[PDB]
């Protein structure tokens, strides 16, 4: 079983540097990319970059190009991220996540199929826009519910959906508009095309209470929606 284990919470001084790690077990580390992401209090996620462990090649978001450096060591099955010139804007939860198996030779989904548990950092002494509606939505057990997602440009069906629980745990539910991931119960379904997409949950259960994110992976950098909170 795939597993990603991240390092423990740290505090730091303004102006300093720091280093955090992500240890892999239960699969061939050199066969899939590792991604890094940032999430601020009560906000959506931002994508920082990825590294290919087999070749050491890296890709970075222009917004983080002076802020972060990514590395990997194959023998110890571990990836790393280094940050510099820390400010209060840098206090956040940081995550690592694995890239899913490809679509065909040279064509990836940009769907993150397994996630680490997050590291909390405290500092103390044109992009494609996604729009999710509504921002929160209440329902009762056994109901049918649908949520909507729009992008600012044709994303040609490269649209993915994730679920985040109150304790931070993140998982992939659907990739490439309508494909279920391993272990997802078939009461989850999705549809769309062009710029307009939706997710539908049939026969709600109490373990479905959470926050839901959409994400395009047509063009770099990957961008996320701001979330829909689903409550009883």
């Amino acid at each position: 079983q795939v597993q990603l284990q991240q390092s423990g919470a740290e505090l730091a001084k303004p102006g300093a540097s720091m280093k955090m790690s992500c240890r892999a077990s239960g699969y061939s580390f050199t066969s899939y990319w590792i991604h890094w992401l940032k999430q601020r209090p009560d906000q959506g996620l931002e994508w920082i970059g990825y590294i290919d462990p087999a070749t050491a090649y890296t890709e970075s978001n222009q917004k983080f190009k002076d802020k972060a450096i990514l590395t990997a060591d194959r023998s110890s099955n571990t990836a790393f991220m280094y940050l510099n010139s820390l400010t209060s804007e840098d206090s956040a939860v940081y995550y690592c996540a694995r890239e899913s198996p490809r679509l065909r030779r040279g064509i990836y989904y940009y769907a993150m199929d397994y996630w680490g548990q997050g590291t909390t950092v405290t500092v103390s002494s044109v992009d494609i826009q996604m729009t999710q509606t509504p921002s929160s939505l209440s329902a009762s057990l056994g109901d049918r519910v649908t949520i909507s997602c729009r992008a600012s440009q044709d994303i040609s069906n490269y649209l993915n959906w994730y679920q985040q629980k109150p304790d931070g745990t993140v998982k992939l539910l659907i990739y490439y508009t309508s494909r279920l991931h391993s272990g997802v119960p078939s009461r989850f379904s999705g549809s769309g095309s062009g710029t307009d997409y939706s997710l539908t949950i049939s026969n709600l259960e109490q373990e479905d209470i959470a926050t839901y994110f959409c994400q395009q992976g047509n063009t770099l950098p990957p961008t996320f929606g701001a979330g829909t909170k689903l409550e009883l």
